[PDB]
């Protein structure tokens, strides 16, 4: 099955997913001249004070922290957004060294990891209703880089030593997304898709300009997940990014002139 490997990577994608080659794919360079302050962007609404975490689960991809969506409680509207999107789930992408691990890149610079806040349409029911849309979803994405420890991730990292391999999962309770946002809530949108398998062309990606910093030692505790079930050989769970596509007929706008 796909993966982050030399033979089951990026490049083999389109194979069993021939939309990797679409019109609409992402990540992407955020080229930051080009980019262009849009006045026609409502002001951004991250609405998370009601989030209900529930689980961490290691997919063999990445870790993901599950919320609680069957009601209206953590949701994203504004910006460029129609309506209400729910937060379903946040992941992170990270590299092996602090020198790459980003997705999105920024006049080609590469972060040491990128965080993404998943948010499914309202107006579609559920999520998987909500990925067959063009409008579908709304990912919130945060580059993240080394330097002081970021105090509301910590949660995080020290419960990953308890879903170290692919199909463990733990309680992740009572987490609070908000302690990983930065200050500033200014922002990059631009059309495009899911970053990994099934590679869907439903995305409205917000990215914001503003990095967190976490610490050495948050990030060293990322590279020890395996992407191997337990009891296989290790492979640890490092570089579990796409690199960026081409833009092809899109704009990337700014929320901030
Ligand atoms: C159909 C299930 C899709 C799950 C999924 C959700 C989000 C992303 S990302 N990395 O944020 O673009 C990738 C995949
Ligand atoms: O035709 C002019 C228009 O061109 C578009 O490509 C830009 O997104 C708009 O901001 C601009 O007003
Ligand atoms: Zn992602």
């Amino acid at each position: 099955h796909w993966g982050y490997g030399k033979h089951n990577g990026p490049e083999h994608w389109h194979k069993d997913f021939p939309i990797a080659k679409g019109e609409r794919q992402s990540p992407v360079d955020i080229d930051t001249h080009t980019a262009k302050y849009d006045p026609s962007l409502k002001p951004l609404s991250v609405s998370y004070d009601q989030a209900t975490s529930l689980r961490i689960l290691n997919n063999g991809h990445a870790f993901n922290v599950e919320f609680d969506d069957s009601q209206d409680k953590a949701v994203l509207k504004g910006g460029p957004l129609d309506g209400t999107y729910r937060l379903i789930q946040f992941h992170f992408h990270w590299g092996s060294l602090d020198g790459q691990g980003s997705e999105h890149t920024v006049d080609k610079k590469k972060y040491a990891a990128e965080l993404h806040l998943v948010h499914w349409n309202t107006k579609y029911g559920d999520f998987g209703k909500a990925v067959q849309q063009p409008d579908g979803l709304a990912v919130l994405g945060i580059f993240l880089k080394v330097g002081s420890a970021k105090p509301g991730l910590q949660k995080v990292v020290d419960v990953l030593d308890s879903i170290k391999t692919k199909g463990k999962s733990a309680d992740f309770t009572n987490f609070d997304p908000r302690g990983l946002l930065p200050e500033s809530l200014d922002y990059w949108t631009y059309p495009g898709s899911l970053t990994t398998p099934p590679l869907l062309e439903c995305v409205t990606w917000i990215v914001l300009k503003e990095p967190i910093s976490v610490s050495s030692e948050q990030v060293l505790k990322f590279r020890k997940l395996n992407f191997n079930g337990e009891g296989e050989p290790e492979e640890l769970m490092v570089d579990n990014w796409r690199p960026a596509q081409p833009l092809k007929n899109r704009q990337i706008k700014a929320s901030f002139k």
